[PDB]
Order: structure tokens, then sequence, then C-alpha cells
């Protein structure tokens, strides 16, 4: 039973959320389940989704547990842990999303595209694009990142992909194990040898701050994050150019659109309709309403992006989005998400100028954001 702030029909939030967000910015609504010892609140309000994200000292990311020892404490997984652990971990790591160390990485981003759009090109037309185009490019993306070998990459994002789209639930925990198990592995061996990866910038230079069990569970974290936000990002981003074949040739020619297209595709998609759930830590008081100790709030990137008339509009000027979040939280892989969009949009429009949809509009089917990211199953294209 989806709630309201995760619901969506094709890719446009649903006309009875839109009349909810209304009504003013905050709301008594359950959109978290088990409960109800704590009191639910739903957060619109484009200043008031700001404001709790940026107070992290009264709102923490931290999982409402009826006892603190009976929680799962999950190494490595940046977004699960409270300052001050995470104002040591999220240091440990920011060096490797430096914005000279993502130029290094440009051109190999460059040729995996290239060799992707070519295996892409080769089947012949139809193609579905999520399986042969927006799973590969991340996934083999975010070896290189972690520094994986080459004759590796292959196999380890099949897993990848695996664990997260296969219908059978035995296939998805093998995948699943595989890949928790292969991060253990390299995440050991780059201790002793520590090379090319993102695991090996972080001995390299925070060496000593970080146990091994927060390497293997970042490693992996990261890995899979990097992996599977982008091919949804990615997907969506192609079908949002696919149903306006003149924003397409428009970003065709005058390449320069490609940052203001960047930031409207991450606008307009919002693949990520709601960060971590807040607690409250403290007694507030915010747009007339009391939030109390125990209050659990649920902050809509899908209330903030969007509105009732958006059109996919790519020489939008003012994107205020938080599609990324905001905060200490903020997506500390955004760096890395917008040179993927950034090098892929260009290359395959670039490629494909008469690039489209295979099949009509009302037979694709999305995943709903609830769980992970939003996203299409199947994208079949011709050109
Ligand atoms: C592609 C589009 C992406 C979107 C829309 C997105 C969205 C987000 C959002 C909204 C958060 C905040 C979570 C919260 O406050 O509860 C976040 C955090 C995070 N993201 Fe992303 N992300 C994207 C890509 C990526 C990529 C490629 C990576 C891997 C490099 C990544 C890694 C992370 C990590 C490690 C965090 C936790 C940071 C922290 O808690 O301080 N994301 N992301």
């Amino acid at each position: 039973a989806l709630p309201l702030p995760h619901q969506r029909l094709r890719l446009d939030p649903v006309p009875e959320f839109e009349e909810l967000q209304k009504a003013g910015p905050l709301h008594e609504y359950d959109t978290e389940p088990g409960m109800d010892g704590r009191k639910q609140w739903l957060v619109t309000g484009h200043d008031e989704v700001r404001a709790i994200l940026a107070d992290h000292e009264r709102f923490s990311s931290m999982r409402p547990v009826d006892d603190e020892a009976d929680r799962a404490l999950l190494p490595g997984i940046l977004q699960a842990y409270d300052p001050p652990d995470h104002t040591r971990l999220r240091r440990t790591v920011a060096p490797a999303y430096s914005a000279r160390r993502m130029e290094r990485l440009r051109p190999r981003i460059e040729e995996i595209v290239e060799e992707c759009l070519d295996d892409f090109e080769s089947v012949g037309a139809p193609v579905d694009f999520v399986r042969h185009a927006a799973w590969p490019i991340p996934a083999y993306i975010a070896c290189e990142f972690l520094g994986v070998p080459r004759d590796d990459q292959a196999e380890l994002s099949r897993m990848i992909r695996e664990s997260r789209e296969s219908r059978l639930p035995r296939q998805r925990t093998l995948s699943g194990l595989g890949i928790v198990n292969y991060t253990k592995r390299l995440t050991s061996g780059k201790r002793r040898d520590p090379g090319d990866g993102m695991i090996g910038v972080i001995v390299r230079e925070h060496g000593a701050e970080i146990s091994d069990e927060e390497l293997a569970g970042l490693a992996e974290g990261n890995l899979i994050m990097a992996a599977e936000q982008m091919a949804a990002q990615l997907a969506v981003a192609v079908l949002l150019l696919v149903t306006h074949p003149d924003q397409m040739a428009l970003l065709r020619e005058k390449p320069e659109l490609i940052d203001s297209a960047t930031e409207e595709v991450l606008r307009h998609a919002s693949i990520v309709e709601a960060p971590a759930p807040r607690v409250a830590l403290a007694d507030v008081r915010m747009a007339g309403r009391d939030i109390h100790a125990g209050d659990v709030l649920t902050c809509s990137m899908l209330a903030t992006n969007r509105a009732p008339g958006d059109r996919f509009d790519i020489t939008r000027e003012k994107a205020t989005h938080m599609a990324f979040g905001h905060g200490i939280h903020h997506c500390i892989g955004a760096p890395l998400a917008r040179l993927q969009l950034r090098v892929a949009l260009p290359a395959v429009v670039g490629r494909f100028p008469s690039l489209r949809l295979a099949v009509p509009e009302e037979d694709l089917r999305f995943k709903p954001g609830r769980p992970a990211p939003f996203a299409v199953e199947e994208l079949p294209l011709e050109w």
C-alpha cells in the first residue's frame, strides 16, 4: 500500500499528493510501517525540508529502534551514522571524490561509454537500454572507481545488477554474497597494496582512521550505490530525452547545454523520493506544529523538486532541487553522478540522432522509488 510521497502516474507525482501539499508544509502522515509508538510527520514544504536536513543535531539519521544496542550497526554506511562518527568517516572518504581526482577518471569514463554504446549498437534494434547501457556503464565505472581488476569487472557487474533486480530471491541472495565476499578480499588486498582504487587513496591518506570492517562495508556500499543509482538516473534521463525529441536535438547541437540539462534530469527524475527518515532528538516548533522527541519525519524530495504543471525543460536556469539531499549527508557521490551524466548524455545523443522508443509509452513498467531508487524496468529503443 504505497505511501502518497512514493506514488507516481508514470514519472509525475499523483493528484492526491499535490493536493495534500497545498494544505501546508507539514502533515500527520504515516509513511513508514510499524510504530505507532512514534508519531509520524510528512514534510513537503521546501524550506522545512531544508531545515530538517541541516539540523542533524536535533534530527538523527539512525534508525528508530526500541532499544539501542539492538540495532544493526552497519559499518561503513555513511548515511546510517550521526556525528561525530560520521564527521570522522566522511572526512576519510571525501578525498576520493575531489574535483581533481574525478578529472583523472574522466577519460576512462569516456572510454567506458563508447565501449558500451558499441555493444548496445551491436545488437540489432530494438534493444533494451536498461540492460545493455544503463546498467553496464555505471557498473563498469563503479568498478574502475573501486580499482577492480579489469578481467573481473564483467562478472562483478553481473552480480551487482542481479542482486538488485532478479525475479528470484535465491539468485538475489547469491549475487548479494558474491559482492560482500569479493569486496572483503579486495579491501584487505588493498590494505597490503594500496593501488588505483578509492580504497587505495583512503589507505594512503587516512589508513589508521578507518577500521577494516568499515572499509569493507563502505567499499560494498559505494559500489552498489554508484551502480544502481546511476543505472536509474541514466535510464530516466534517456527516457525523458527520447520523449522530448526537440530537447534532444537541442542538446545534440549546442553541446554546452549539458550542465543545464544535467540538473534538469536530476530535478525531474528525482530517483530518490525520500532520504532516511529523521528522528527527533529534542522538542522543536516548526511551521505552527510542535514536534516531540519520539517523532519520525519523512522529507519528500518529490514534493520539493516537482510541482503540478512541470515541463521537462533543460533550459531551466534556477534549479533549486535537492535530488542529492542537503546538509552533512548531502550525497558524497554527486560529483561522480554529475560527471557521468555530463559524459554520457552527449555521447548517446551525438551517436543516435534519431534515438527512439521502440514500444508505446504505456507499455513501460516503473520500479517504485519507495524501496531504493525509482526506475524503468525496461527501455526498448530503436534508432
Ligand atoms: C545518481 C543520482 C544520485 C542521487 C539522486 C543520490 C541521492 C542521494 C541522497 C538524497 C543522499 C542523502 C541521504 C540522506 O540524507 O539520508 C545520498 C547520500 C549518499 N550517496 Fe548518493 N545519489 C546519487 C548518486 C550516488 C553515487 C554515484 C554514489 C557513489 C559514489 C552515491 C553515494 C552516496 C553516499 C556514500 C551517501 C551517504 C553520504 C552521507 O550520508 O554523508 N550516490 N545520495
